[PDB]
RNA sequence: ACUUAAUGUCACGGUACCCAAUUUUCUGCCCC
RNA sequence: GGGGCAGAAAAUUGGGU
């Protein structure tokens, strides 16, 4: 009686090569895949897979002798024997493991027992010749065939518990269970005895090969080529910098659709750059890199748009990469014992952006971009694989129960300990999320503690899946009582009204990857002891369960005895207090730019660089959610409390992390260990309470030598917005284990107590101003444990031809200091806080002199005059949701300019290759930008930093507080506006007419009262200068206060004073901010209000003086008085402010011209004047120049 | 046949896990 | 008599089990 039974796996089963039972010793995969399905080749490559008749037999035993103790070893009313599984030849696998039995004439090969025939115990084939076996079991035959197209190959994983890092790892070939899932095979029977019996036993066998399974009774070289192209073409414009970040463009590429390339979307360059995008808008072969990514698509089209992006960004990665002992246990239970399998169906939504990672591909193949793959199946949806689950469950019941095992390999003896004997019973499925889009890149750096900058060779991209994916859950539990310790695990995963869920499943959980909300849970169970007939007819549910999660199977009555979350003991005492929530939102009153500089180059806007946003997946409407939410990210959140208490402990700056028990180490994991402490997002929550929610600010680095842009230095920013009277909230949280002593949560209440002083601010340009928190509130739901924790100078400079007028003079000068420089060698790390080191902050108030011009260029329309003067760039003042604001930028700007000049430092921003031979070439070699540390830094490098060194010095962005606020003109087109002058670029040929003239210092602008002949000739200026060259904008008042803070940190004694010295140099002493310098715009005088030093403790005048004193001192060796050092006073003269009489100043104009005798063409001829026009025009900071 | 051996397959018997701040420097500025 | 730059230099994987 030819039987023919076939396979069917749910879940994507195991296979390794067949090898022999002789060669099976010899590769430890193959006796490790002995259970498994079984691969033979037909090369190495195109064999056939099976799963051995033997595997299916133990399964259908076990099986049997599993339904024989549920009944007591009688099935459909026949008696059974207890069997005989003890031999005196071994069989060719040993059972090792406790086998059911039950209480029960002689047996022998005449009226054997129906598991005994099942068994075969008594037929004619023993240990093979011909099909002599009262029972066989054939091999089942799956229904070329490459491997690689029925499994790829997956690295498993074996984590310790003590700590959190893997101890041993083993590969696997979990194969396609969707396509090459079906096996079939003959079960022949020659005695019908056991038909029932072997039946019920198909139907009774769950899962084979590692899978759930169900038992029934009868191209690359074109597009390669063409990604070489574009290297070479890039090569051909040297230009290979930016291949590599063109790989990563192509390969975010796959999140937008064919439109972007199709209906070009991507950023068209600047209207008037006539270049276009620098990366898009380039020349390969002769053509456009967007017209060639069209024309690559449609020669493209078959492989689909996400294959295409993945492939093109993944050759572009390797051509630029490829160029850079036998024991018997009878286990028989009581009498009279109820047993079931409980069923526990749900779904496992993703509170946290999850990853589940995987070895690399061309690694994966059995038989790419990316660091850090996500691991997805062969319809590129996300997979929750259920070894991973498996695993997880194990160390969550380990918690639950408080004493477990780390599980041992290759043990002859079943481990006995509590949570081993709960897995047994345990069978949970594998799930995948009906969600085929591309994994978003979460890129990752690592701070230099020394230099606060980023390490060499430490960045990296991860494969992270979308926040709110529902991936289904399945756990059938086959056991006599459903323990406690597991609905604790269950409850602990549920997401409950507060619980938000706690199931930590996957990778990277320390930056808060793969916290899992587990819910839609519904408990179904079999009265497995009584109510079995309609199990084998159902199949358990197996491969089904999607129905159960929906909705009405007989025998499978709900499980209403399911305790509640605050009812049971492991939970409560051991998994409740495992993990402890912080929740605060960090409120930051500055432009927050987390620097997502990849996906700029996507997304239409042309911005340099952009703020990181999230994909956060919507399970109630499906897909993603149209609006992206911006965050901090996680590790970004996560390395900054990590330096936090790196800096307060001295942690950070060791020689090297090797297996340390240090404070940092402890807290924050290591090598050798797992942090107790994980992280999640900074997500955004005050987003929809913004106008515009993020903010254009343009940037340009100034010529210290012509006081003008550089050659290529303009960069626009677009942060969020965020002001000191609009905020953002950003409601982040981090898990504290319940490990921590009372030094230790004090040693994290400090670091984030330090975030709310605001000493680490968020995101990138923290020095410019980006980021500064103003103030942290940390939410209830937070244990008491650890919320209930948390100047005048009166120098006056006299002045020399001013007073003794009442003359022309130029409107800028240049400081010619000389080239000494002095380069500190001995740089000061950005690490734990030195002792005889001074840090803190400064609250300057800044009182305008003269009218200022702060443009907010995020719009060439801020007036609306551009109807009526097309081409007329008409700008507003600058401001963050509305209120006038300065920029720390040009607050930075002009101090370090200041402080560069006053400390005689280098020309940090100078135009090199600049023909005049060049610019840099007449410089010296001790003035010029400074590169790596080996060669020291400037004072105002030391100070305000350089590449690859992050600097101590931080200017916040100057908020308003009071003030008479615009400036009237009384015929302006808003009528608080002004129309400047033609603002033409500086030309160096006249301060360098020839090769003899080596080059002028630093130029810096007058503080004359000029602007008054603007403001009188605002009729004569809009009609006789053309619209386009013009620039009108909105101006303020004299006598406008601000106020800005300058978080500054790890100064030196006489850093400090001189920094001072340069916000205030003194009376009648002022600085100069935005346009109109030589107009006489813009006149600023900054005032200390207090000094706070933290080593929270202010100052006082006394202390004020001995910084200045002695910064004062380290100017000499390179009341004070000022005016002493040459070059000093040369500086003040120059920022000497003669009204606080009149003087005249502006520039000369081109012969004859529209004057107001001081013309260029005579005033700039050799013949008529002399070339010391640099002796006057440059180390003379007031000369007359009409009467000259 | 490729491919099982049979009175004994806890391999669902093993989380690809751990360490890392997309940041550092830059006045939206200006005359032959 | 004339608009000029509108990003540049870097790091874009290194260590464990
Ligand atoms: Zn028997
Ligand atoms: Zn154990
Ligand atoms: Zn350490
Ligand atoms: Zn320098």
């Amino acid at each position: 009686m030819n039987i023919t039974v076939e396979l069917t796996f749910f879940e994507p089963y195991r296979l390794v090569e067949w090898f022999d039972w002789d060669a099976r010793k010899k590769s430890h995969s193959a006796m490790r895949g002995q259970a498994f399905a079984q691969w033979t080749w037909k090369g190495r490559t195109a064999g056939k897979s099976f799963i051995t008749g033997t595997l299916v037999r133990s399964a259908v035993i076990k099986a049997v002798e599993e339904l024989l103790s549920l009944n007591n070893g009688k099935w459909e009313g026949v008696p059974c024997c207890n069997g005989s599984f003890q031999t005196d030849k071994k069989p060719s696998f040993l059972r090792k493991r406790h086998t059911l039995q039950w209480q029960a004439n002689i047996c022998d090969k005449e009226e054997a027992c129906p598991f005994c025939i099942l068994l075969g115990r008594f037929d004619n084939a023993g240990k093979e010749r011909n099909k002599d076996y009262d029972i066989h079991f054939s091999n089942f035959d799956l229904d070329d065939l490459r491997l690689v197209d029925i499994a790829s190959g997956r690295i498993l994983n074996r984590v310790d518990f003590d700590t959190g890092k893997a101890k041993d790892y083993f590969r696997t070939w979990e194969a396609d269970y969707e396509t090459y899932g079906t096996y079939t095979g003959r079960i022949t029977l020659r005695n019908e005895h056991a038909k029932k019996l072997l039946l019920a036993s198909l139907g009774f066998v769950d899962k084979l090969c590692g899978a759930l399974c169900r038992i029934e009774v009868i191209h690359n070289d074109e597009l390669r080529k063409q990604a070489e192209v574009i290297v070479e073409a890039f090569k051909q414009n040297d230009k290979l910098e930016k291949i590599r970040i063109l790989a990563d463009a192509i390969r975010t590429l796959r999140l937008h659709g064919e439109g972007v390339i199709e209906k070009d979307e991507l950023p068209d360059g600047k209207e008037e750059r006539d270049k276009g995008h620098h990366l898009w808008d380039i020349k390969v072969q002769g053509t456009a890199l967007r017209t060639k990514l069209k024309e690559l698509w449609q020669s493209n089209k078959d492989i689909g748009w996400r294959k295409f992006t993945e492939m093109l960004g993944s050759n572009l990665y390797l051509i630029y990469k490829k160029e850079t002992s036998d024991l018997f246990i009878p286990v028989t239970p009581p009498e009279g014992i109820e047993t079931k399998e409980w069923i526990i169906v749900g779904r496992l939504k993703a509170a946290t952006p999850f990853y589940f990672g995987v070895q690399q591909p061309s690694d994966s193949i059995p038989g790419e971009h990316a660091s850090f793959n996500i691991l997805l199946d062969k319809e590129n949806r996300y997979r929750i694989p259920r070894s991973a689950l498996r695993g997880a469950l194990r160390r969550d019941l380990r918690t639950a129960f408080g004493s477990g095992c780390n599980v041992s390999l290759g043990g002859q003896i079943l481990c006995n300990c509590k949570v081993c004997i709960e897995m047994r019973r345990i069978t949970l499925k594998d799930s995948v999320s009906d969600f085929s889009e591309p994994p978003e890149i979460r890129y990752r750096i690592a701070k230099n503690p020394g230099t606060a900058t980023v390490e060499d060779g430490s960045l990296f991209d991860i494969e992270v899946g979308p926040e709110g994916l529902t991936f289904p859950f399945v756990l059938r539990y086959r056991g006599h009582k459903f323990p406690e310790q597991l609905s604790s695990v269950i409850r602990y995963w549920e997401e409950n009204d507060g619980k938000n869920g706690m199931a930590w499943l996957g990778g990277l959980d320390s930056t808060g990857k793969g916290r899992f909300a587990l819910k839609d849970i519904k408990i179904f169970e079999w009265d497995l002891n009584q109510k079995i007939n309609e199990y084998i007819k159902e199949r358990g549910m197996r491969g089904k369960e999607k129905e159960l999660l929906e909705m009405l199977p007989d025998g499978l009555i709900p499980y209403k005895f399911f305790e509640e979350r605050e009812c049971l003991f492991p939970y409560k005492e051991n998994l409740k207090p495992q993990w402890s929530e912080v929740q605060y939102t960090i409120e930051v009153g500055s432009p927050l730019l987390t620097a997502d500089t990849i996906s700029a180059l996507t997304e239409p806007g042309n911005r340099a660089a952009i703020a990181y946003k999230k994909r956060v997946y919507n399970d109630g409407n499906n897909a993603i959610e149209p609006e992206p939410r911006f965050a901090v990210k996680s590790e970004t959140h996560r390395g900054i409390f990590r330096t936090a208490v790196g800096r307060r402990t001295g942690d950070l700056g060791k020689e090297d992390h090797e297996d340390c028990t240090c404070d940092m180490c402890i807290i924050f994991g290591n090598e050798h260990e797992s942090s107790k402490i994980r992280f999640e997002d900074l997500e955004l929550i005050n987003g929809n309470e913004f106008e515009k929610l993020e903010k254009h600010i343009d940037h340009v680095a100034i010529d210290r030598f012509t006081g003008g842009a550089l050659d290529k230095a303009k960069f626009d920013t677009y942060p969020l917005a965020g002001s000191p009277k609009k905020p953002l909230k950003l409601k982040g949280r981090f898990w504290i284990k319940k490990g921590f002593s009372g030094d230790h949560k004090l040693l994290i209440t400090t670091a984030l107590s330090d975030i709310r002083d605001g000493l680490y601010p968020l995101g990138s340009k923290g020095g410019v101003g980006y980021g500064w928190v103003a103030g942290i509130s940390i939410d209830d739901n937070v244990p008491d444990d650890f919320k209930e924790m948390i100047i005048n100078n009166d120098y006056v400079h006299p002045g020399h031809q001013s007073p003794k007028q009442d003359n022309i003079y130029y409107p800028h000068y240049f400081l010619d200091s000389g080239s000494k420089v002095y380069r500190e060698k001995d740089i000061i790390t950005h690490e734990e806080f030195t002792e005889e080191l001074l840090s803190g902050k400064i609250n300057c108030k800044l009182e305008t002199l003269t009218p200022l011009i702060i443009p907010d260029t995020s719009d060439e329309n801020g007036l609306k005059l551009q109807g009526n003067k097309p081409g007329h760039k008409n700008y507003k003042f600058f401001n963050i949701n509305g209120e006038l604001m300065i920029p720390g930028s040009e607050l930075r700007g002009m101090l370090r300019t200041h402080f560069e000049a006053l400390t005689k430092s280098c020309f940090a921003i100078f135009g090199e290759d600049s023909t005049l031979k060049t610019l840099g070439g007449k410089l010296d070699k001790a003035l010029h930008p400074c590169t790596g540390l080996s060669d020291g830094l400037c004072p105002g490098c030391h100070l305000f930093g350089t590449t690859d060194y992050k600097g101590r010095v931080k200017f916040g962005f100057a908020k308003y507080e009071n003030g008479p606020e615009w400036l009237i003109t009384r015929g302006n087109n808003p009528e608080r506006s002004l129309t400047l002058g033609v603002l033409e670029s500086p030309r160096p040929a006249f301060s360098i007419p020839d090769d003899e003239s080596e080059i002028p210092g630093r130029k810096f602008y007058l503080h004359h009262n000029g602007w008054r002949i603007i403001r009188q000739k605002q009729l004569e200026i809009r009609e006789t200068v053309q619209p386009e060259r013009n620039v009108t904008t909105e101006v303020m008042d004299k006598g406008n206060v601000f106020s800005f803070d300058v978080r500054f940190e790890n100064l030196r004694e006489w850093e400090l004073g001189l920094l001072l010295q340069s916000l205030d140099p003194g009376k009648n002493i002022a600085h100069k901010l935005g346009k109109g310098k030589p107009y006489g715009f813009g006149s600023v005088k900054i005032k200390i209000d207090s000094l706070h030093t933290f080593k929270i403790k202010r100052v006082p005048q006394s202390d004020i003086r001995e910084y200045i004193n002695k910064g004062y001192q380290k100017l000499i060796e390179w009341l004070p008085q000022w005016h002493v050092i040459p070059h000093i006073d040369k500086l003040y003269k120059l920022l000497w402010v003669p009204f606080l009489l009149e003087p005249d100043v502006r520039y000369p104009v081109l012969n004859e011209e529209s004057k107001g005798d001081y013309t260029y063409k005579k005033l700039g001829d050799k013949d008529n004047l002399p070339y010391k026009t640099r002796v006057k025009g440059l180390t003379t900071p007031w000369s007359p120049w009409n009467p000259f």
